[PDB]
């Protein structure tokens, strides 16, 4: 599924991401835009052989099991394919565990490089929230 901007904001808000560990909703919408272009089916292979999955490009090295990242962990206790669903519940629940591990949203390179320090409220402007 390819979300609209306000459609995704509303889904993320419903799932409890607004102000989660202090990150306002515009941060999460900005990260999804630049990680996946709002596409739940996005995948990208990394140099180390791991793969990033879904609307927030969660890494198989630490967070989900895809059966082909040897010596990896499955900290969210899910198959990586569950992160590609049109239902964002599994991605959101796993993202909550990532953002709580100490590094905040700095775990998402696109957030650090393209959202952090910008006017992230612009990403929810105009939406029915």
């Amino acid at each position: 599924k390819v979300f609209g901007r306000c459609e995704l904001a509303a889904a993320m808000k419903r799932h409890g991401l607004d102000n989660y560990r202090g990150y306002s909703l515009g941060n999460w919408v900005c990260a999804a835009k630049f990680e996946s272009n709002f596409n739940t089916q996005a995948t990208n292979r990394n140099t180390d052989g791991s793969t990033d999955y879904g609307i927030l490009q969660i890494n198989s090295r630490w967070w989900c099991n895809d059966g082909r990242t040897p010596g990896s962990r499955n900290l969210c206790n899910i198959p990586c394919s569950a992160l590609l669903s049109s239902d964002i519940t599994a991605s959101v629940n796993c993202a909550k565990k990532i953002v709580s591990d100490g590094n905040g949203m700095n775990a998402w390179v696109a957030w650090r490089n393209r959202c952090k320090g910008t006017d992230v409220q612009a990403w929810i402007r105009g939406c029915r929230l």
